[PDB]
């Protein structure tokens, strides 16, 4: 399994800016003899 995610968002004088990200990489195995 692997994932990558990115997001960014933006909105007296007042202002807001935002970022987020995520990553995963996972591996599994089973063997039988």
């Amino acid at each position: 399994h692997n994932e990558n995610q990115q997001g960014s968002f933006s909105s007296r004088s007042e202002n807001i800016n935002h970022n987020s990200a995520f990553k995963q990489a996972i591996q599994a195995s089973h063997k039988k003899d």
